[PDB]
């Protein structure tokens, strides 16, 4: 009840900022996320015993893949964190609540394909769910989590706030479908335009929040450059296993999967941040001016990538 959750002075400095690395050490992660609820939130939003019950759940049904994985779930809350706490009045009680256990969720159970690999080997899920494949899978294995004797965090609200709650969770999770984000931003920018764009409209929120999502999930390009350049090293360690499996199938995986295209990885970068993250982040702060700081480290890391082609690094 009165038991606040602290950090070291650098933690409890750094985290406010969105560039902030959660670190190495795996065991304080549950505690971050913890801290971050009850800053966001209050102290008051989640029973304590349940919260814990259901991040310790959590970590344990995402798996030791390279870059889909328990650091990445933190990560990618802890952006949220810095967007909800630098747009304080702009989100309902229910949005914060539902947002950070949506981004810790969105990845559950990931095994380290992409929705192209599950289709191409006609994996179950893939009969199952014919688009956003993993993203369906990982929604339902929030809700599956959740019912959990112990684990149900949301059982103090009503219930069409629970259902409120849980469709948030749900369209906050199928965002990081990437193949959505394009449409998404596209409409975002157009409606921002137009001058169109009405944070009311109950279909624009949730475009939104869309965005957010997509911003999120891409952070490690808005790193200080160590981090983004060695969270690269995972991300094409996942990309070019299942460019391995592609070949096993008897198939030509795509030049991002292929291991046979590593010298072209700076160029593939530089593809990424003007084709996804500069566009993603650019009509993000638009929306919403005090995320600018996502935009500025993700011009800085595209400026690294231009030094690395160039020999000079
Ligand atoms: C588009 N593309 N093409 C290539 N290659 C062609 C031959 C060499 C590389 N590499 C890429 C981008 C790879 C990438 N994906 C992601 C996903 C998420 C984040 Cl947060 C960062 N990244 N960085
Ligand atoms: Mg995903
Ligand atoms: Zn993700």
């Amino acid at each position: 009840g009165l038991m606040q959750f602290t950090l070291p002075v650098r933690l409890c400095k750094e985290i406010e900022l969105f560039h902030f690395d959660i670190g190495p050490f795996e065991n304080m992660w549950p505690g971050i996320f913890v801290y971050m609820v009850h800053r966001s939130c209050g102290t008051s939003c989640f029973e304590l015993e349940k919260l814990c019950r259901f991040i310790m759940s959590v970590k344990k049904n995402y798996r030791r893949v390279p870059y889909h994985n328990w650091k990445h779930a933190v990560t990618v809350a802890h952006c949220m964190y810095a967007i909800l706490q630098n747009n304080h009045t702009l989100f309902t009680d229910l949005e914060r609540k539902g947002l950070l256990i949506a981004c810790l969720c969105h990845d559950l159970d990931h095994r380290g394909f992409s929705n192209s690999y599950l289709q191409k080997f006609d994996h179950p899920l893939a009969a199952l769910y014919s688009t956003s494949t993993m993203e369906q899978h990982h929604f339902s294995q929030t809700v599956s989590i959740l019912q959990l004797e112990g684990h149900n965090i949301f059982s103090t609200l009503s219930s069409s706030e629970y259902e409120q709650v849980l469709e948030i969770i749900r369209k906050a999770i199928i965002a990081t479908d990437l193949a959505l984000y394009f449409g998404n931003r596209k409409q975002l920018e157009e409606m921002y335009q137009t001058g169109s764009l009405n944070l009311n409209n109950q279909s624009h929120r949730d475009r939104v929040i869309g965005l957010m999502m997509t911003a999120c999930d891409l952070c490690s390009v808005t790193k200080l450059w160590p981090v983004t350049k060695l969270t690269a090293n995972d991300i094409y360690a996942e990309f070019w296993a299942e460019g391995d499996e592609m070949k096993k199938l008897g198939i030509q995986p795509i030049p991002m999967m292929d291991r046979d295209k590593k010298d072209e990885v700076p160029q593939g970068q530089l593809g990424f941040y003007n084709a996804v993250a500069i566009p993603c982040y650019t009509t993000l702060t638009q929306i919403l001016p005090p995320t600018e700081p996502l935009l500025k480290a993700c011009r800085d890391n595209l400026s690294q990538w231009e030094k690395v082609i160039r020999g000079e690094e």
